[PDB]
């Protein structure tokens, strides 16, 4: 139920014609080498593979079980150079270059409309983000610094997050760009926040009364970058912590939850309270880490690479000594 995935970007016309080179070595449906060292995901997807391909295989079922009233997250991982715009985005008014956010809105709504009268749908989202372990509403630039509560179950909310009810996918897709243009910039191009939209299919059999309330967290996590030449300056140091202890509170929630565990460490971060309600109840989860095949971004596939492999862990070695 929780799957890490790995997508790789085709290379540009200026990674082509400065002469980059080819660094990923793909065998079987899954691993992929890198200089020397293999990786080993849920699923590896090649630079031929289609957007609906991956798609189909990330996130399909995800919107069938929100639609159903269960709860699901999907989180993405990597710069905006190594394919995740693309990804996740991509080229909106083309049907084969859609991003898995559009190909998610268009379902949920066809979905909708399928259905008859005797349904009473109502899609309400959200939006914010968690820079430097605050809580900013993404919807309205006058909420900052907002807390998490728990009501009545202990199921963690944040607390006057602001909820929109959207009736198009056009709608849906204007309140991602308003809630990605309210963000906190500072000193670029880069991730340096966590970026959590909401997607709450609610839905009521008016006969029955019976309500479900299906939850869709599509997260944008922060990008752990190479340290720079620049230290004690700014607020990169900080960013560099914050974004270190949070994914690595991310890494051992989602390995707890892969391998069973009942003492899944929630409280350590913000981010996995306010995903709790969606992580749990085995509800599934995919992590889309996006590189580029390219050999300028070496460094940088290694890492996404290895934060995909901490969401799982593993376990090896072997050394003899004399005595």
């Amino acid at each position: 139920n929780i799957k890490v995935m790995c997508r790789f970007r085709p290379l540009n016309e200026s990674e082509v014609n400065r002469g980059d080179k080819y660094i990923a070595k793909f065998q079987g449906e899954d691993t992929v080498v890198i200089a020397s060292k293999p990786y080993a995901f849920d699923r590896v997807f090649q630079s031929s593979t289609s957007q609906e391909q991956v798609y189909n295989d990330a996130a399909k079922k995800i919107v069938k079980d929100v639609l159903e009233g269960y709860n699901g997250t999907i989180f993405a991982y990597g710069q905006t150079s190594s394919g995740k715009t693309h990804t996740m985005e991509g080229k909106l008014h083309d049907p084969e270059g859609m991003g898995i956010i559009p190909r998610i809105v268009q379902d949920i709504f066809n979905y909708i409309y399928s259905m008859d009268e005797n349904l009473e749908f109502h899609i309400k989202v959200s939006y914010f983000e968690i820079y430097l372990d605050k809580i900013r509403d993404l919807l309205d630039v006058s909420k900052t610094n907002l807390s998490v509560h728990e009501d009545k179950n202990r199921v963690p909310y944040v607390k006057g997050a602001t909820e929109r009810f959207v009736s198009s996918p056009d709608e849906v897709m204007d309140t991602i760009d308003e809630g990605k243009s309210n963000r906190h910039v500072a000193v670029e191009h880069s991730s340096r926040s966590h970026s959590i939209f909401l997607i709450n299919v609610k839905q009521e059999n008016t006969q029955t009364e019976q309500k479900l309330s299906g939850k869709l967290y599509l997260v944008d996590l922060a990008v752990s970058e190479k340290v720079s030449k620049t230290g004690a300056e700014g607020a990169v140091l900080d960013e560099a912590k914050n974004i270190n202890k949070s994914l690595s509170a991310l890494g051992n929630v989602i390995s707890a939850l892969a391998e069973g565990s009942t003492y899944v460490p929630y409280r350590d971060s913000k981010m996995t309270r306010i995903l709790q309600d969606s992580l749990g109840g085995n509800a599934r989860t995919t992590i889309v880490i996006c590189c580029s095949p390219s050999s300028y971004n070496e460094s940088e596939t290694k890492s996404t690479l290895l934060f995909g492999q901490r969401a799982k862990t593993i376990k090896n070695t072997v050394s003899v000594n004399v005595e």
